[PDB]
């Protein structure tokens, strides 16, 4: 079998991206957010405390003829912005893009933090990292793709992020139409239960590459790339007026600038994001300071590819016996 479906913004500035997801009998659709950094498919529900709820569709197992409690089962996680939910459990059929898997653990939230409730579009999360980061107890439970992934003709699935526009992913197949040149596949380390690999360097604009290890995670549910300390100052310094603002919490810049583009390795082979990914606008509402989009990992303890560096790309997580990466240009 092969699923494909399509992954949209949520907004202008390309902050997340919401992609729509089939649960129970008959369908209840429910726009997730596809995260390659966790590993929970949680959703608002019928179960959330009213006053967290605030636009989002919700999931309604008791309207569902395929929905079982999982019995003694809760869940909760929090992830890297501060954000957090947690809930109980039911299983239920899921399908993404025409895939369809059976007894798929989707954790119903009784409690959601305030950025979820205030963001309107994310009906919840589907997570795409490894199971051992599965929060539910006292009985892990396995992630949608690996739930899918003996069913599938190939035990792949593929990101395809677009830059203000919509984008793929799918499951069980590689297009080869979707992307420019070859795959260029990395080793995987799953020891931490991310899709962690080592870049081979970086340059800024026109410059000359550094070759350098950078250990990091590819994460489409983080919005921008965070790197080191080292990387980010080298890139910012060629952006008169760039400057790391604490009050704001990270890089700033004029938003008068065009910002260079940047560069990171894959092997021998190179990826570009183009300066206009970088831009993610004034900090508040008519502000002529504008938020960086290539952020430090200092404090993180991880570097993440997220989507800036991402949506650059054709991305392979190839979950075959041992795991690899694969980017292409675009
Ligand atoms: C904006 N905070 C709530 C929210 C929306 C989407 C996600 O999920 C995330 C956030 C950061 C990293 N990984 C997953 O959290």
């Amino acid at each position: 079998s092969t699923g494909s479906a399509t992954t949209t913004p949520i907004d202008s500035l390309d902050d997340a991206y919401i992609t729509p997801v089939q649960i129970g009998t008959p369908a209840q659709t429910l726009n997730l957010d596809f995260d390659t950094g966790s590993s929970d498919l949680w959703v608002f529900s019928s179960e959330t405390t009213a006053s967290e709820v605030d636009g989002q569709t919700i999931y309604t197992p008791s309207k569902s003829t395929t929905a079982k409690l999982l019995s003694g089962a809760t869940w909760s996680i929090s992830y890297g912005d501060g954000s957090s939910s947690s809930g109980d459990v039911y299983t239920d059929t899921v399908s993404v893009g025409g895939l369809t898997v059976t007894g798929q653990a989707v954790e119903s939230a009784k409690k959601v933090s305030s950025s979820f409730t205030e963001d309107s579009t994310i009906d919840g999360l589907l997570g795409l990292a490894f199971s051992t980061l599965n929060t539910v107890s006292p009985t892990q439970q396995k992630t949608f793709f690996d739930n899918a992934k003996a069913s599938l003709d190939s035990p792949v699935f593929t990101a395809d992020l677009g830059y203000h526009a919509p984008g793929t992913y799918n499951f069980g197949f590689i297009d080869t139409t979707a992307y420019t040149g070859s795959i260029t596949y990395t080793a995987v380390s799953t020891k931490q239960g991310f899709w962690e690999w080592t870049s081979t360097g970086y340059a800024v604009g026109s410059g000359t590459f550094k070759s350098t290890s950078i250990d990091g995670i590819a994460d489409t549910g983080t919005t921008l790339l965070y790197l080191p300390a080292t990387v980010v100052s080298a890139y910012w310094a060629q952006v008169s007026g760039a400057k790391s603002s604490s009050s704001v919490g990270g890089y700033v810049f004029p938003c008068s600038a065009t910002l260079p583009s940047f560069t990171f390795g894959v092997g021998s082979a190179r990826i570009v994001i183009p300066g206009d990914y970088i831009d993610f606008g004034p900090i508040s509402t008519g502000s002529s300071s504008c938020f960086g989009g290539i952020q430090s990992s200092a404090g993180i303890g991880i570097n993440i590819f997220g989507d800036v560096a991402l949506k650059a790309a054709f991305v392979v997580f190839n979950g075959a016996t041992t795991p690899t990466l694969g980017f292409a240009s675009k």
